[PDB]
């Protein structure tokens, strides 16, 4: 059945037919909704239908369904799954599949940009040194002196599960976290475990507050190897406030390039376990989550201190006042340094426009309200009042286990 | 369905185990392949047949005697048999007072979207099932308002009018809340008062209400008894507690002339107990500040005062990345909380309410085996991630007794 989604602010109603094309499961049932649950080695047998599905949708996309090339590709992929237990995507298919994995990412508010993705084919990589080279080129290309450009670098696909390529880092650029003897945490608390794994692997921590972690790179299932990103490649922004001259005295900074490196890219039944992809930041991703979460930098109290706010009772909303000011500073700093960044009002406004486009030309847009709504000022953004339908299309980005839980060392 | 389901809090690492989901009775609207969790809502002749009513009544009666640790008792088997005979001879049955009170408290306890359920067992239940006329409904509602208001020391309460019979004799409160402000659509397209209430205001004016046409005109009650045409009543103004909104720092804030009413009393929902349908069941608690300060004031299709407040704050309103909207939203919510606390009218900030809900949820998981919760509604409309419910996974499911949506009565009513 067709399904309608209403925006309760504009009263626009859109009709979803695209959900009818999905086959993966969401985790909900008719009686239980798991919409706020964060996470609810193929064979030739399972592989060909997935490949056939994806080839069919590719040749449908380029308006050549049932063509000579289409019939030939199908048979070409048929004989190759038979005789090799897998197949290899054409370059065109790889690009199409990566763009559509972004397009199908129900949790991403930045998808208005989806077809503007620079795809780096790294399927000929064999060693971690090679991965490091490919990754530096990604970081340099995507950073582009502050005029950030979305990119993805795709390493060789999984074969037997024993030879995976993995980026052990959760992002390419992240700050170290140090669990202090006195209990607390220096640096970034999100990364305490990974930082310890890098130290145990030989990394010599500077033990500052903003130490860029090394790359820890696993090629073809071998042990991971440490690499330092050349510092001239790592663009950073000192956070200052446009009114509070004392803000810069907090000593804060962040990196310009958000580049997620621990997810899995699935295309036509093939699994790409190393596929770092980058875009540019929405300001709340730094100023709200990375700075004010209890298990992150947790700087809310100091800012409210310097603002001389009454912090005795929660109903003074001192946390809310300090949160807005931190986010003002983040946007101001990136914009003053001409580093690409988007505020949650512009981003969500763009996403509503993106939804309109997708419903017109595609029949729907899978979208995860729980993730699309920004972590502050929810209802004064247009996505808050936008009903969304969440469903799982492929190609897709998926979660995968942390490598240090599966990898057999030597 | 799997027997145990785990939810995790990603801030504290606490993992909880849900078994209560196995008792879920109605559909969420999700399927295996689609999630409808952000859809807001996923005939008058049709009432429960005898065959439909039997299992629904037995399920609730069982649950009630289980709750009072008398399951399988003589009194339990007797009640079952008495209910069954009533349904056989009369096609319906009547709840005992004890069962009515238990059902109403559990409809609140089961309300997945309510952040305030830590209070669920402290609900004053007024049995208005002897009511016959809209004048009688007005009396019951005035008494409700006065008790729940309690001079600003608000107390949660529900008033339950007679259940549905054949569907042609419904009791209904046409108001969406007992106390709301009129909205008037002007000829020039602008709105005076509360734009959320323009349609209902028009209905009241058509029914004979003489509007004052101000910004904050308490709407009259429009009350339907026993399926008759609804009738208008003015709530005595001494019973409508109101708070003028001022700001602890901004002296000019009072010059906005804003005020709000103290008692949030939702009156358009349906209470379902044991297959019985109580189409008129106004219930009230007290406000979370953001229900006024974020939604009621700063929604675009509401009072929409963000801009005016930002002007008086001398913010740059040309670029969105100055976050002038966010800065103004906070100040408005500071004022709402400060004005209610100053006048000693119960109110709860979103930090306190969500922390209590977390403690509540944990207790329910411990003592009950779960707690249905709708994250999309539990997370407050501002500052979501700096409240503890943001990082708390939740399972949503529909238990009974429950509060249900129902069509607006002007759309179904058969005018006499
Ligand atoms: C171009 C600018 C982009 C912006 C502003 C943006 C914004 C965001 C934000 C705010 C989130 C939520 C993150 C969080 O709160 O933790 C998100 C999630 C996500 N983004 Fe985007 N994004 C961008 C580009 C991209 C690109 C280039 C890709 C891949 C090619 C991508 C794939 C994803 C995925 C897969 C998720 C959700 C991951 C999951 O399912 O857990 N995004 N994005
Ligand atoms: C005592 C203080 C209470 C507080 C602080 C509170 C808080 C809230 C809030 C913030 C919402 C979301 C409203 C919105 O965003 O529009 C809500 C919804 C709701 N509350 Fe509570 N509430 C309270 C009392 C009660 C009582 C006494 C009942 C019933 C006996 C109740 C039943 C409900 C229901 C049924 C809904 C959502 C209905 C729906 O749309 O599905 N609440 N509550
Ligand atoms: C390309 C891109 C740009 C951007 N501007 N933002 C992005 C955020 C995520 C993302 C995905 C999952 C995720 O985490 C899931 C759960 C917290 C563990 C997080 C949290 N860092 C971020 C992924 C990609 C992003
Ligand atoms: C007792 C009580 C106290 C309170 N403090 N708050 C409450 C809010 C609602 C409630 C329920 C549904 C609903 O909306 C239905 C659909 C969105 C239109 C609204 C919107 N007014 C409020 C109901 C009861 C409440
Ligand atoms: C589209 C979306 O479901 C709708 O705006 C919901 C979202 N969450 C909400 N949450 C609360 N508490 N109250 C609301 O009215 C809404 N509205
Ligand atoms: C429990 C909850 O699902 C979890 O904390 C989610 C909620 N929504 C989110 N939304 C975004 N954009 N980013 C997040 O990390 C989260 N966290
Ligand atoms: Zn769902």
């Amino acid at each position: 059945r067709f399904l309608k989604v209403k925006n309760w602010e504009t009263e626009v109603v859109l009709t979803d037919t695209l959900h009818l094309k999905s086959t993966l499961e969401t985790g909900c049932t008719e009686y239980i909704c798991m919409g706020s649950i964060m996470h609810p080695v193929a064979t030739k047998d399972q592989l060909f239908p997935l490949a056939k599905e994806f080839i069919d949708q590719y040749y449908s996309s380029i308006k050549r369904f049932g063509s000579k090339a289409h019939m030939e590709r199908l048979e070409e992929v048929n004989k190759e799954i038979d005789t090799t237990s897998t197949y290899q995507l054409k370059d065109t298919e790889l690009i199409y599949g990566a763009k559509h994995a972004w397009r199908n990412a129900s949790r991403c508010v930045g998808r208005i940009q989806w077809s503007k993705l620079q795809v780096f084919d790294a399927r000929d990589c064999t060693t971690a040194h090679g991965m490091f080279n490919y990754i530096c080129n990604h970081v340099k290309y995507a950073t582009n002196k502050g005029n950030l450009r979305s990119a993805i670098t795709i390493f060789p696909q999984r074969t037997d599960g024993k030879h995976d390529f993995r980026v052990w880092n959760s992002q390419l650029i992240r700050y170290a976290g140090y669990k202090q003897p006195d209990g607390s945490t220096l640096g970034d608390p999100a990364n305490v475990q990974f930082t310890e794994i890098c130290i145990q692997q030989g990394w010599k921590p500077p033990r500052g507050r903003f130490d860029v972690l090394p790359l820890l790179l696993q090629a073809n299932g071998n042990d991971p190897e440490l690499f330092q990103i050349p510092p001239e490649l790592v663009l950073e922004v000192p956070i200052r406030h446009p009114k509070f001259e004392w803000f810069k005295d907090l000593g804060l900074k962040w990196y310009g390039l958000p580049a997620v490196s621990n997810m899995l890219l699935e295309i036509g039944g093939l699994e790409f376990s190393a596929c770092p992809f980058s875009g540019w930041y929405m300001g709340t991703e730094i100023g709200v989550r990375d700075y004010c979460d209890n298990s992150r930098y947790n700087i809310l109290e100091e800012v409210a201190k310097k603002m001389n706010l009454d912090m005795r009772k929660t109903s003074s909303l001192w946390k809310d006042q300090a949160l807005v000011e931190i986010n003002i500073a983040v946007l101001y700093s990136f914009q003053s340094d001409k580093v690409t960044i988007v505020d949650h009002h512009s981003a969500t406004e763009s996403f509503i426009k993106h939804m309109e486009n997708e419903y017109r030309c595609r029949g729907g847009c899978p979208a995860d309200w729980v993730w699309i709504v920004p972590p502050m000022s929810g209802s004064i953004t247009p996505v808050f009042h936008q009903e969304m339908l969440n469903y799982r299309l492929t190609p897709s980005f998926e979660y995968q286990p942390d490598p240090w839980n599966t990898h057999v060392w030597k």
